[PDB]
């Protein structure tokens, strides 16, 4: 099945519900079920890539598309004071779902360091 | 408006450069928040991710591919975290788009 069978692949295929913000042929933006900020959503490719460390050179445009969609959705959600985008890789990065995803967090002051 | 990152791109002040090509520069952060903490920045002066244009898509993805390749070269085989800050709530420190890459320790949740 296209997108794989991680939770995110299931969400892509509408097999598990999610609160969807934006969708096109390349990606899907939807709210995180365990938000860490007043607004916290995810932007994921529909193509299954397990983690950023194995992304191909030819995935550049797709990965950049995640960030463009991320910043457009943030504007559409009224995050006028800004926001933080996060990609987690592997264990030290805190990755728990092995389908590439961009976190977008806003609606509060984010602190430094970023975890 | 020029920034300190523009001076670093122009080699006017020193930085510990990891990698460079015709469109981006990777270098260690001067105030590292992890045992390995570097930045990947485009040479094009995009002030902040919120003003990036659609035609910048592949350039932004290039920052992430360069970042993941540099992370591997720096031996971050247990993982790492990539961060882009926007605006005051995002804690953006320099108004030149930059991708943070942090590893060498457990990164925690929430990410700030
Ligand atoms: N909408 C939605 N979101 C989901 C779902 N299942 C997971 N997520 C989110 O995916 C994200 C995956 O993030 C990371 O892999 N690492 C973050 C640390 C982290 C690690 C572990 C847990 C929560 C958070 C998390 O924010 C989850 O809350 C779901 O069914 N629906």
């Amino acid at each position: 099945r296209p997108g794989g069978d991680t939770i995110f692949g299931k969400i892509i295929r509408k097999e598990i519900p999610a609160k969807i913000i934006f969708e096109d042929d390349r990606c899907l933006a939807f709210h995180d079920i365990s938000p860490q900020a007043p607004t916290h959503f995810l932007v994921i490719p529909k193509k299954h890539i397990s983690q950023i460390s194995v992304a191909e050179d030819d995935d550049e445009s797709l990965l950049g598309h995640l960030m463009i969609v991320g910043k457009k959705c943030a504007a559409d959600l009224g995050l006028n004071k800004g926001y933080r985008m996060v990609v987690n890789e592997g264990s030290d990065g805190g990755q728990s779902v092995y389908h590439v995803h961009l976190h977008v967090l806003g609606g509060r002051q984010m602190h430094w360091p970023p975890g």
